[PDB]
């Protein structure tokens, strides 16, 4: 089972290639890291294994869901220490995620009920509804458009918060450049209309996630940072017009950042285009694939016998699962044994119990 060849991801020994894909749940109450994340993170590590975490803010702007974690204040390192010490006990290798919304947010979740930011004053449109959190569905309002001091102050936003989660342990950081969050809304030219140096072409366009992973590659090693993009996604009115050329110029950048710092980023993950919330999707997988220099990890409706043909076939070095992992804690054995997965309920993705739909899904 080519899913358990060891892998050198950089400095870290992987003993397996299967990944937990990060994933918001919203059990971090008031934002704060909950010693129900500790259990979780505890249940579905293994030796050798590597863990994404839940998408983490950077800045109390910086959330578009209930109850996710920061990582940008000491009480939330404090909280995010006793998690990772957890799973460091299991042997597993831990990334931290860092996650901006932008413009995916609503008034109820930002400061003083202010707008949200974004690279635009377009707002996602009425096809989409955020959820709330009191469970009803609400309509995403109109961002604001940030200056270049303020972009300035969102890359240190970044950079900060990944110094704060080495502080607390953390292995790396994995950049959130997917999925029309705030980083897509300046890679996509379906979102970014602006008439400045961070719009008007594609390499403005890319200006935005290349100082963002200059950054956190400044404060805490390239080999300690992760980049993950979406250039095909069907998420929030996020769509370019030639989403393989986005990719690759992408790819060109932390290629030349590389380069530049004298070490590889500890890898590239990218979404499959089938996944929400064909030939010509796996044309752009491997298109991307064979352009990095470096790990690649597919995200995106992979299953066991998906996962075994990626790595088999070269196109991916690591494989990480979702949903799967939610209902199976022991993902990673049932893999191994080829044993049958339970399971999971959607109904509990985003609920707030410690417990119920996230600790509570049963092992072999
Ligand atoms: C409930 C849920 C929460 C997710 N949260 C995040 C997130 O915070 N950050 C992110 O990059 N992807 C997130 N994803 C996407 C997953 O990382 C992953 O790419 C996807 O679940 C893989 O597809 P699979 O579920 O078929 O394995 C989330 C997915 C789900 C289902
Ligand atoms: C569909 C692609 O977008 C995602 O997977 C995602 N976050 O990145 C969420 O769903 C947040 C809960």
């Amino acid at each position: 089972n080519p899913l358990f060849s060891p892998y050198k991801m950089g400095k870290f020994n992987l003993s397996h290639r299967v990944v937990l894909a990060p994933m918001t749940r919203c059990r971090a109450l008031n934002n704060i890291p909950q010693a129900a994340l500790g259990e979780y993170y505890e249940q579905r590590a293994t030796a050798g294994g590597f863990l994404i975490t839940e998408g983490t803010m950077i800045s109390p702007t910086s959330a578009g869901f209930p109850h996710v974690p920061g990582i940008f204040t000491k009480e939330q390192v404090r909280e995010w220490k006793k998690i990772v010490d957890v799973v460091h006990a299991k042997g597993a290798v831990i990334f931290c995620q860092l996650w901006h919304v932008g413009r995916a947010s609503h008034e109820v979740y930002q400061p003083a009920g202010a707008a949200p930011i974004s690279s635009t004053e377009k707002p996602i449109s009425n096809r989409w509804r955020i959820l709330m959190p009191d469970g009803t569905h609400g309509i995403y309002p109109k961002p604001r458009a940030i200056g270049t001091y303020e972009i300035s102050q969102v890359v240190e936003d970044y950079r900060r918060s990944a110094l704060n989660a080495i502080e607390a342990g953390f292995d790396g950081i994995e950049i959130h450049g997917a999925h029309g969050y705030l980083i897509d809304q300046f890679l996509k030219d379906g979102i970014n209309d602006r008439t400045d140096e961070y719009g008007g072409s594609l390499a403005n366009r890319c200006k935005f996630i290349t100082q963002v992973v200059q950054a956190v590659v400044s404060a805490i090693g390239a080999d300690r940072v992760g980049v993950r993009v979406s250039p095909a996604i069907d998420h929030l009115d996020a769509m370019d017009s030639n989403p393989l050329s986005l990719g690759l110029a992408v790819v060109e950048r932390l290629n030349k950042i590389q380069l530049h710092s004298g070490s590889k980023l500890a890898y590239l993950h990218v979404t499959q285009p089938r996944y929400v919330a064909e030939e010509e999707e796996a044309r752009l997988m491997r298109t991307l694939r064979n352009a990095y220099q470096g790990t690649f990890i597919c995200s995106g409706g992979y299953t066991r016998e998906l996962g075994i043909e990626a790595v088999a076939q070269g196109d991916a070095d690591l494989v990480s699962y979702g949903r799967l992992f939610i209902s199976n804690p022991d993902l990673v054995m049932r893999i191994k044994l080829n044993a049958p997965l339970n399971k999971y309920n959607r109904k509990t993705f985003f609920t707030q119990d410690p417990v119920v739909g996230y600790t509570d899904y049963p092992f072999l």
